[PDB]
């Protein structure tokens, strides 16, 4: 009997990839144990069948995070400062559960984040393996190796550099305005991508949150960067994040959806992050309204700056087709035959349940990864159309329509068709998530 100890970072779409992934390992025979912070911490209620440890959150609270609060773009400083000061209890707290094992019982390792590179020589010390687990795609990270490239062709200076916003150098899938968003805030992010793919490539192995064909030309990169073992597992695929949600389901929505013709509801959700200008939020709305299809639209409270729901949203200036919920559970929503298409902010969760259920989707974002997915699946794959100018209502309702409505999407619309068909393909014996899958299972019992 091998037990695996799981650690994610504390944000949705990051403990939503993590416990799909334990939950696929304990399905395997796996025994899990999940370590923690108490700051967002999953329903454990909802896990009987796993164990919850948490950690460096603790009571008697650090003052680093002490009053870091929890809303906002700010929460995520807890990255950096456990990553920089949490080796001590980490490994304290793995020596903990390896002394209190059953000796019929092994560790047989460690899946953490990549974001927490600490892990690695945390591990390393006590001689357990670790392995990475990445939650966003392989095209991502061909862009982050490629980073040396972009700054040397004067790609991420926001300022004295613009205005030459097309073609891509090396890269032609993207144009400049997709690497300058997706790389603003320069270094902040240049010490955790650098430390966390220095210590990735440093691991034992690498889970992508991934099916091969879905990004086949990246394969080779990761191939080529990373001595250690890739496995490709699409985990919306095998089952829902809905137990690992941190807010209430609404599910008010179903009654609702079960009154509208099939493929005629477009989903509308800007991730579990995102906040937009007041004049942007209405702006968006305007363009649902004139899109003129019914739609069901999830605006978490803080979205809005600042207000703390929808106040600015008038008479019922939406409704007779039109819903605002403040949360659902997101993929059995995608999976509901009302959903014609999905207006998303091209998060790597979001967007591969969406292609996992079949629906094509219109595309926003607000950087770091998304602006790359957006251009991945609206331009490679061609699942859906990408927004990229900007909010405005018409340009808003001529997406829309297109990808819903218009004859001009239906190669769009039989392209999400297709995809879905690929990523259920590749989950049958001989398939490429199948052979990843036994392969991770093989693994890691051998590491044991
Ligand atoms: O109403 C909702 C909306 C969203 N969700 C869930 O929330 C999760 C959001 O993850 P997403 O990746 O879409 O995006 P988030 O912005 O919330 O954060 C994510 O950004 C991109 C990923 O690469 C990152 O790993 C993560 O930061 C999804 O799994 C989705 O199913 C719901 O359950 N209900």
């Amino acid at each position: 009997r091998r037990r695996i100890i799981l650690f994610p970072v504390p944000f949705q779409g990051h403990i939503n990839p993590i416990l799909q992934l334990a939950n696929v390992l304990y399905s395997k025979g796996f025994s899990i144990t999940i370590f923690h912070t108490n700051f967002n911490k999953p329903k454990t209620s909802n896990y009987p069948h796993f164990t919850f440890r948490f950690i460096l959150d603790n009571d008697p609270q650090d003052e680093r995070i002490s009053n870091l609060p929890t809303h906002g773009p700010l929460a995520g400083m807890r990255i950096p400062i456990i990553n920089e000061h949490g080796a001590d209890e980490l490994r304290r707290e793995l020596e903990l559960l390896m002394l209190a094992s059953e000796e019929d019982e092994e560790v047989s390792c460690l899946i953490t984040d990549a974001l927490w590179y600490f892990a690695q020589s945390v591990a390393d010390s006590l001689n357990l393996r670790r392995l990475v687990l990445m939650t966003s795609s392989l095209f991502n990270f061909h862009a982050h190796v490629s980073l040396p490239q972009f700054d040397e062709l004067g790609y991420l200076d926001p300022d004295d550099k613009t205005r030459l916003e097309e073609q891509a150098s090396g890269f032609p899938m993207l144009k400049v305005k997709d690497i300058k968003s997706a790389y603003s805030n320069w270094q902040i992010l240049k010490e955790i991508l650098g430390k966390m793919i220095k210590q990735t490539k440093a691991s034992s192995g690498v889970i992508w949150n991934s099916f091969k064909e879905l990004e086949e030309s990246e394969l080779e990169t990761v191939i080529r960067e990373i001595p250690a073992p890739s496995f490709l597992i699409p985990l919306p695929k095998h089952l829902t994040a809905s137990s690992s949600s941190l807010l209430d389901h609404d599910r008010t929505v179903f009654q609702w959806l079960d009154q509208q013709p099939p493929s005629s509801v477009l989903y509308v959700s800007f991730g579990s992050t995102s906040e937009v200008d007041e004049k942007d939020f209405l702006e968006i709305a305007r363009g649902l309204v004139d899109s003129k299809q019914s739609f069901l639209w999830v605006v978490r409270p803080g979205f809005v700056k600042g207000s703390t729901w929808v106040e600015p949203l008038p008479d019922g200036f939406l409704g007779e087709r039109g819903r605002i919920v403040k949360w659902v559970p997101q993929q059995e929503v995608l999976a509901h035959g009302a959903i014609g298409a999905f207006w998303t902010h091209s998060g790597w969760n979001s967007t591969l349940e969406s292609v996992c259920e079949g629906v094509p989707m219109i595309f926003s974002d607000f950087g770091l990864d998304q602006p790359l997915n957006a251009r991945y699946m609206s331009d490679v794959l061609k699942v859906g159309v990408y927004l990229e100018n900007g909010w405005e209502r018409g340009e808003i309702a001529n997406a829309i329509r297109r990808v819903m409505v218009d004859e001009e999407g239906e190669y769009i619309r039989q392209n999400a068709r297709v995809l879905k068909q690929k990523a259920d393909v590749s989950l049958m014996k001989g398939g490429s998530s199948y052979e990843s899958l036994e392969s991770l299972v093989s693994y890691i019992s051998s590491l044991t």
